[PDB]
DNA sequence: ACGTACGT
DNA sequence: ACGTACGT
């Protein structure tokens, strides 16, 4: 859930 | 990542 | 269930 | 002169 690379 | 010239 | 972020 | 950055 977090988005710092992906940010699902 | 790493910073050594950019550092993102 | 998911990888993005630069230049001296 | 090289890899760090999180939870809905
Ligand atoms: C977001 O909160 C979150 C948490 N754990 C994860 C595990 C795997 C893929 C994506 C995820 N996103
Ligand atoms: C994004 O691409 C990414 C990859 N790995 C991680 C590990 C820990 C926290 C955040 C991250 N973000
Ligand atoms: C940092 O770990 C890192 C890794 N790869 C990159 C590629 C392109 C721009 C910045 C980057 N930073
Ligand atoms: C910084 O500007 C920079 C540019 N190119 C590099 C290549 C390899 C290691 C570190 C680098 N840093
Ligand atoms: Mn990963
Ligand atoms: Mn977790």
């Amino acid at each position: 859930x977090a988005x710092v690379x992906a940010x699902v």
